[PDB]
């Protein structure tokens, strides 16, 4: 009936703008920063204009939601807190509001009086965007907002969005580091069974006009809510671009033969366990940066698994991709968990849930992953993978 997910599409473009726009418009691109960020428990506030971009994201898209479903603005939640500590030490809570007491004038005490740079900035976070498909007359759906929670990552991989790398080249599809590894992540759970229903996947940097220099991006989305949807897949790297281009030519990574005889992995850039066995099926396992674009690879169908060993993996990270891989039959597990029961002793409840948080136990870091992660799209990928047994490994040709 009223989608919120066609609303959570239009304003994940207009995060993408303004993700794009710091990069663009000539005055906000001179504005970056110097370390990374985290010494996160006791309140650290380090990365200035980093944090500001993130802070300003979530607040669109939090008041945008607010102001079409009055409501749901108190059931979204994500990364960034909405204050600020500006230059002198005061700490400014960020409204920019709808018809506004000037954004502008909230960003000269942001930007220790900047006028141009805070000019920028509130003209881009107030420009209305139209994008709308597709979903409008099809998948016309009703969900109760008191049962909806949001977890919202603004810009996902920092890193790679302020390295600002526009020119990498990618291993088989996957780009090991660059803008194109940048994501705007909004996830919709279920408050009571924690559950993820609907997401939204926008990468602001897909393509770029060299001459132009103007980037073009991908925007994809699931919902699973007893009836499973999907993005048309989709995104101008298998289709127009020497491709799916003919009548209906569907049987890319995205189709790719059932299933038998490879499987690709990608993990992070710092990821250090293990690897499958060559002989059975294959050793292609990539790096890549991106929480949000390593699961994307796993929807593309460009990796098999996505397997995230550590604890510094959160609920705003995974919960936008984890509904869309349960709109096409696939999840993220729990990996420590699979690690202990042998996977079918009791079967889909290591499925990550976001409406509970870790014991209170680190205080501040009660939305982490703790065992991390393996996000899958097949079931039978699933199953063929974790079949690396121990003390019988060297038969490596597994008939089974
Ligand atoms: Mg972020
Ligand atoms: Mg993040």
């Amino acid at each position: 009936m009223s989608d919120i997910l066609q609303e959570l599409l239009r304003v994940s473009e207009k995060a993408a703008n303004i993700a794009r726009a710091c990069r663009q418009q000539e005055t906000l691109f001179q504005l970056l920063i110097e370390e990374k960020k985290e010494g996160e428990k006791n309140k650290k506030f380090a990365v200035d204009f980093k944090t500001l971009a993130d802070v300003l994201v979530q607040e669109v898209i939090k008041e945008n939601m607010e102001n079409k479903f009055p409501g749901l603005g108190k059931k979204i939640f994500g990364e960034e807190s909405n204050e600020l500590t500006n230059d002198l030490g005061e700490k400014i809570i960020m409204r920019l509001g709808p018809t506004e007491e000037e954004t502008v004038a909230l960003l000269s005490k942001v930007l220790n009086g900047n006028k141009l740079a805070s000019e920028a900035l509130a003209k881009v976070v107030h420009q209305d965007v139209f994008f709308s498909d597709p979903a409008l007359d099809s998948v016309e759906i009703n969900i109760p907002q008191d049962i909806l929670g949001i977890w919202v990552d603004p810009i996902d991989s920092t890193y790679q969005y302020i390295k600002g790398s526009a020119d990498i080249t990618p291993n088989q599809g996957i780009f090991p580091s660059g803008l194109q590894c940048v994501t705007v992540l909004i996830g919709v759970y279920d408050i009571q069974t924690g559950v993820p229903l609907m997401g939204v996947i926008n990468q602001p940097f897909v393509s770029q006009d060299l001459h132009t220099r103007r980037w073009k991006g991908q925007c994809y989305w699931g919902l699973s809510y007893l009836g499973t949807n999907i993005h048309s897949l989709l995104p101008p790297v298998s289709t127009r671009s020497n491709s799916e281009a003919q009548s209906q030519g569907t049987q890319n990574p995205s189709s790719e033969g059932s299933c038998r005889f490879s499987v690709v992995i990608s993990t992070s850039e710092k990821e250090t366990i293990k690897g499958a066995l060559s002989h059975v099926c294959g050793e292609r396992i990539f790096r890549a940066a991106g929480a949000g674009y390593k699961s994307l690879c796993v929807i593309l169908g460009l990796a098999d698994i996505y397997i995230f060993s550590e604890d510094t993996t959160f609920k705003w990270d995974s919960c936008a991709a984890h509904a869309i891989l349960r709109a096409m039959g696939g999840g993220m597990v729990d990996l420590k968990e699979c690690l202990e029961r042998n996977p079918d002793t009791g079967l889909d409840l290591p499925q990550l849930v976001y409406h509970v948080g870790n014991e209170g136990a680190a205080g501040v870091d009660q939305w982490a992953n703790k065992g991390g992660l393996i996000a899958y799209r097949s079931e039978k990928q699933l199953e063929t993978f974790l079949s690396r047994l121990l003390q019988h490994l060297a038969p490596v040709a597994t008939h089974t």
